[PDB]
């Protein structure tokens, strides 16, 4: 079971947390960890999800190799790469595809591993030296069929995120500081963790535009016969969202699962003591088990033998299973049967052939509420700001704060500066950009920029970061 | 696709792949790009299998691609020590398995990964079969029984099977492996075999390994039993690559170029309406959509090719090169009768079907496709195992480009001097105007007389065991 309180030393929390529920194992090399089965299936839950909805775009999968803060092979001619990305490797396989615009839109999709060898300290999940990921990466005839799809991905990442992981996010576009280098445009959608205060980049679509394309010479021609360049973008997510999902959902016992991609919804655990029963708790059980399954529930009954009661309770719980349902001789001969879930400890006795719709009824309700509960932490998290000196304050709350900006980057980068020093002094740790806004709230005629008193552009989310 | 199959192979093969884009090249040579026409086909087999080993209570994984000292090497970020990317995860994993297993509450283990691995040969690679980098699955299994252990390896064979024979329609062999082929370090090695007639060889379809105790012994990897003594757990392993592809590229290939079962193919039924470039009104492209939702619906996968630059001749050379299996043509004469005109890559009959009639028949045919072109396939394959009985015949059936299926003692010396052998003698043809090594020993073993000699020592032969030149 997991000892450390969430609120106070958060970082044995998350290990314990990730370690204790066998998400994770560790490795010789260090910023390498091992996926273990319980976490991969999350993986893969996502994984389907955003397959399907990119194949519905006509974005089809494929295999580039992996040779080409980089990592190079040495002996075993020239020293090779590991791919960091691999827009070196797939652009000019792009240059000789595409020829005339019959050939566009070009939609690719990669799902690999890659290595982004850091020396930092990495945390497992957010930032590690090898992460599983997808890369997309689309080429268009028309720069306005590309934003279109880059706001299509980005919509996916919304969805992946709020709706599979129960996850609240927010849309914006990045600074030119914070852009991709050679993109003309990046989104991003944005996460918090509201124990230390900290953004955190979820995914990322760009408008790369022709930048690229001009260095690959990547060209088509129209049905003139003028040869154009074509308009591209990538975009891609990783593992990292398994984290903020625990970030988000875990309490003090664990993990908590949101349904849509726990692989166990419901676990079935049977009561066995001093031989009462056993037969007939284990016929129900399985009886149980085939009537929920014809529901499209997911359940494991854990009869295993060598095992207590409590115990399953309590593996099952730190594993953030939503639901578990408990049966014993009492339960055999009322006809009904105990439910606890997990998000809230909330107990429910539930009839046999009521269990189908009211289980089913049970976890929408609990996906919908651990995601109104994030979101609600979320909006309760950032704080709009008119000035400068509002913003040490904020930090030290462990909120971000959002401002009106000029949005112009030496702004940004006296700004990252400055509160890293006032971070500093108080210990006798910088605050940047998280995003722009999509959704932009109203902003007065004559509003100054919170930082240089220059006419303000837009509202801009600033706060701690990873 | 110009070079005829029958007689320069290799450059066939490379232009059906190439042409059909299925892969491009790359400056790393032994490293190619796999593109949609090729990768689908691997999502296809790879979301088979990995449903039949769920269901067997396998559990996907990813471990780390790199194992340090304590094959490729990688050095500078200056590296405190060179670490390895794996060529297969034996050593990445069998520590964690040490750690994990402590009690035979703990058993059995399953797990699962589909990753790359990078075996870097210094010989000529060809694509998908022989490469320095491939995708695979491995599973690594562990389990307190020996049977345990030995039922799951046969079961992962039979899956192979279906990977193969079910999904591919290729046939293959289940066999056994000899000791001197068999995995080093494993205790008995079993195997699916393939055929390539063109160039007479055998070919390791995929591998299921009996591993037994010997890595549970260099590992430590024990459990307490029911009665509390420290006992050795017996593992498995198995894996399957893309090599499979490449099997079945050349198993269903011919001389027009890629033939792609239809359980597997990206594209199923191509659409072609002949619009002669020009104009082309909106009176042809409305009725083949609405086919194409009326074929959805019954879950084909359905493509438009309405690319307005080329002939429709060219077009069916195009697709007919991808290997798609059928090929639906719409035309204005075809538009006023109501019908259509489907044509099966296989054999080249063509149909005259109604639109009513359109999605059953297409399902009928897609069924007689897959199963015709296995069962061709599966002759072609009785057709090259001649059953001799002395080494005097092996020459002329090797040079037949076919396998022998011959009688064997079972001595591993036999095997290497054969090689050296046949090796020799296979040179002096060369010079005139290939080592054959085993490939399996089968399952499916035939009548057996009383003291049946060997054919090649004089010994009492063990069992019928299937030799050929191979990859
Ligand atoms: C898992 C993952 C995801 C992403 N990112 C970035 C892009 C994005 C955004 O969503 C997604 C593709 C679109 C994503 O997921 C970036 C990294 C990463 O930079 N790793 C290297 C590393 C190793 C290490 F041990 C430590 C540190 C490190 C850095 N600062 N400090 C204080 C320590 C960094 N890793
Ligand atoms: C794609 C693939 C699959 C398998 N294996 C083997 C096992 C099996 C069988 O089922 C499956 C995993 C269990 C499979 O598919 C083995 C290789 C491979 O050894 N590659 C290295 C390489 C590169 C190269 F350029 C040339 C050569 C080479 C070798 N001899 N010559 C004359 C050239 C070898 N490659
Ligand atoms: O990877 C990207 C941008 C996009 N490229 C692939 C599609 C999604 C992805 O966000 C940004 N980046 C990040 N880190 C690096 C480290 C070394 C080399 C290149 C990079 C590098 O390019
Ligand atoms: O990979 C295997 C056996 C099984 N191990 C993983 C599961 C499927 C696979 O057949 C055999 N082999 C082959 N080639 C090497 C090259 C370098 C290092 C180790 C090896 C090595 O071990
Ligand atoms: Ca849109």
């Amino acid at each position: 079971m997991v000892t450390a309180k969430k609120d106070e030393n958060f970082s044995e929390w998350y290990t314990q947390a990730i370690v204790r529920s066998e998400m994770i194992e560790y490795y010789d090399i260090s910023g390498c960890y091992i996926m273990r089965p319980w976490a991969f299936h999350i993986w893969e839950k996502v994984q389907r999800f955003f397959d399907d909805e990119i194949k519905k775009m006509g974005v089809e999968n494929s295999y580039f190799p992996m040779f080409v803060e980089v990592a190079w092979v040495t002996h075993y001619p020239e020293k090779i790469a590991i791919r960091p990305t691999s827009e070196t490797i797939m652009y000019p396989a792009y240059a000789k595809w595409i020829r005339s615009h019959r050939d566009l839109p070009l939609k690719l999709n990669q799902w690999c591993s890659v290595v982004r060898w850091e020396f930092k300290q990495p945390t497992p999940f957010l930032r590690t030296r090898e992460f599983l990921w997808q890369e997309g990466h689309t080429a268009h005839a028309t720069e306005e069929e590309a934003w279109e799809l880059v706001l299509d991905i980005l919509e996916l990442y919304r969805r992946w995120y709020e709706e599979c992981l129960a996850v609240p996010v927010i849309k914006g576009e990045k600074s030119e500081g914070e852009k991709f280098a050679g993109g003309k445009k990046t989104t991003t959608v944005e996460a918090f963790i509201p124990e230390n205060g900290r953004g955190i980049q979820a995914a990322t679509s760009h408008l790369l535009g022709t930048n690229f394309a001009k260095m690959f010479e990547i060209e088509f021609e129209d049905e003139e016969g003028h040869k154009r360049l074509v308009h591209q973008t990538s975009w891609g997510c990783t593992t990292r969202s398994l984290g903020v999902m625990i970030m988000t959902h875990g309490d003090d016992k664990g993990l908590v699962i949101p349904p849509r991609v726990a692989s166990v919804q419901v676990v079935i655990i049977p009561i066995l003591f001093k031989d009462e029963n056993t037969g007939e708790i284990l016929g129900k059980c399985r009886e149980l088990k085939t009537m929920l399954e014809k529901a499209d529930i997911r359940v494991r009954i854990d009869d295993r033998s060598n095992y207590t009661p409590g115990w399953k309770y309590n593996h099952w719980e730190v594993k953030g299973v939503p639901l578990r349902l408990e049966l014993g001789p009492k339960d055999l001969a009322k006809g009904t049967a105990r439910v606890v879930r997990r998000d809230t400890g909330e107990a429910y006795q539930i009839s046999w052939a009521d269990l189908a719709p009211k289980l089913l009824e049970l976890m929408e309700g609990i996906q919908r509420s651990l995601f109104e509960k994030a979101k609600a932490r979320l909006h309760e998290g950032i704080e709009k700001i008119s000035t400068f000196d509002e913003v040490m304050p904020a930090l030290n709350r462990k909120h971000l704060v959002l401002a009106p900006w000029c949005e112009d980057p030496e702004s940004e980068e006296q700004i990252k500066k400055e509160t890293q020093k006032l971070s500093e002094i108080q210990a006798i740790g910088a605050m940047k950009t998280l995003c722009i806004p999509f959704d932009q709230p109203p902003m007065p005629e004559g509003t100054k920029c919170f930082y240089t008193g220059k006419p303000a552009k837009r509202w801009t989310l600033w706060g701690r970061s990873y």
